[PDB]
RNA sequence: AGAGAGAGAG
């Protein structure tokens, strides 16, 4: 079960290679307990807390079983946003550094003419990518499933929900029987878990109770706001706390990030809007400013609550209380990565409290008012 | 279911 070393792992020399140049020393604790499992092929279902490497989980895993000397696609990686997919593609790039494997973003809202010149050229040997785009490309045959023995569902929960399953279940049937196939997710919950009977082999489950998935070393608060019309004003009134780092503010409408954003601009405060109503080239300059800590502040829906990781973010501002309790860990989990210190901050009404209370209740955690000292814990 | 949030092309 548990190895507390890469070099314990049986993984190729330059693999180990690409690891160590990218920084890591140790793996984590679901690296420790889910590599070996997918390198020897089960099929896997790896749930871990936010921001403790579910990513380099499975693509050390997908690196370590790709023939290179194979020009065709192999591995397949699903995840429900352009903005993760090309994340996830990074990074299979970077520990992939030094052995010569090829990763191709297969992502809405890029230049079709130039992607399909690409993939005519030469099969890619692991795509990342979205469900429309990768879907479309198998359609017209630039992408062939032919040689794909492994296929990864990220934030997995999501990609099996009631707007993505039937998305996941069309590339599924394209995809030869004997796929090994791979979930990871900071939650599964007990709906998603029963469904994934119809198309897993008895997978591996490596679970984490619900109770359990809080990162101690997020700090969570909430401030009474009584009425929603005075939240944009105690939004203001935080801004220089924003600052001291890069936040992230959650709202559940792009409509409302809009109206939201402007209202800020209008009282000159530096803030950076994102939805998925913009265009991508726009999404993608917005992503990158942050990323590079150009922007510090970023008002957002939950096209970022998943898998996005920006270490420099060690502050959430639920604006609006996110209406799925699953979401509310992925949101506050954008702070904190890798054992760092966070703090969630969510802004609540007298018709809020309510949900901060079946959230609290949830998780079993206890999200107390917040403290004059806050500036502190950034 | 839907809404919300996402998720091909044109
Ligand atoms: C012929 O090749 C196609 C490729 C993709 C699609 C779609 O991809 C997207 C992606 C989108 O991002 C903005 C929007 C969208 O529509 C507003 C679509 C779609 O047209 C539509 O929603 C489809 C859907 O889920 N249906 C029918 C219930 C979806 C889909 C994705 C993946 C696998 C199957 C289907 C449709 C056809
Ligand atoms: N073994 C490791 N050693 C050091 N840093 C690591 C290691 N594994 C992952 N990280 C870093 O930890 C951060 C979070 O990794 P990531 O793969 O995004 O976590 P995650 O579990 O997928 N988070 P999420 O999807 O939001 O629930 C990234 O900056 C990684 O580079
Ligand atoms: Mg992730």
């Amino acid at each position: 079960e548990i190895v507390d070393s890469f070099d314990d792992m049986n993984l190729s020399e330059s693999l180990l290679r690409g690891i160590y140049a990218y920084g890591f020393e140790k793996p984590s604790a679901i690296q420790q307990r889910a590599i070996l499992p997918c390198i020897k092929g089960y099929d896997v279902i790896a749930q871990a807390q936010s921001g403790t490497g579910k990513t380099a989980t499975f693509a050390i895993s997908i690196l370590q079983q790709i023939e290179l000397d194979l020009k065709a696609t192999q591995a397949l990686v699903l995840a429900p946003t352009r903005e993760l997919a090309q994340q996830i593609q990074k990074v299979v790039m970077a520990l992939g550094d030094y052995m010569g494997a090829s990763c191709h973003a297969c992502i809405g809202g890029t230049n079709v003419r130039a992607e399909v010149q690409k993939l005519q050229m030469e099969a890619p040997h692991i795509i990342v990518g979205t469900p429309g785009r990768v879907f479309d490309m198998l359609n017209r045959r630039y992408l062939s499933p032919k040689y794909i023995k492994m296929f990864v569902l990220d934030e997995a929960d999501e990609m099996l929900s009631r707007g993505f399953k039937d998305q996941i279940y069309d590339i599924f049937q394209k995809l030869n029987s004997n796929t090994q196939v791979v979930l990871l997710s900071a939650t599964m919950p007990s709906d998603v878990l029963e469904v994934t009977k119809k198309f897993m082999r008895d997978p591996i489950r490596i679970l984490v109770k619900k109770e359990e998935l809080t990162l101690e070393g997020i700090r969570q608060f909430y401030i009474n706001v009584e009425r929603e019309e005075w939240k944009l004003d105690t939004l203001c009134d935080l801004y220089e706390t924003l600052t001291i780092t890069q936040a992230v503010i959650f709202i559940n409408t792009r409509r409302k990030v809009d109206w939201l954003t402007e209202k800020m601009h209008a009282r000159d405060f530096t803030v950076s809007a994102m939805h998925g109503d913009m265009d991508q080239k726009e999404r993608d300059v917005i992503m990158r400013e942050f990323r590079s800590g150009s922007s510090r502040v970023l008002i957002t829906t939950d096209l970022l609550a998943r898998g996005i990781d920006v270490q420099q973010v060690s502050l959430v501002i639920n604006y609006d209380l996110p209406t799925n309790r699953e979401n509310y860990i992925h949101r506050i989990g954008r702070g904190g990565r890798f054992g760092r210190k966070g703090v969630a901050i969510n802004m609540v009404t007298e018709e809020d409290k309510r949900t901060l209370r079946d959230i609290e209740t949830f998780y079993n955690t206890s999200i107390e008012e917040m403290p004059l000292n806050v500036a502190d814990l950034i």
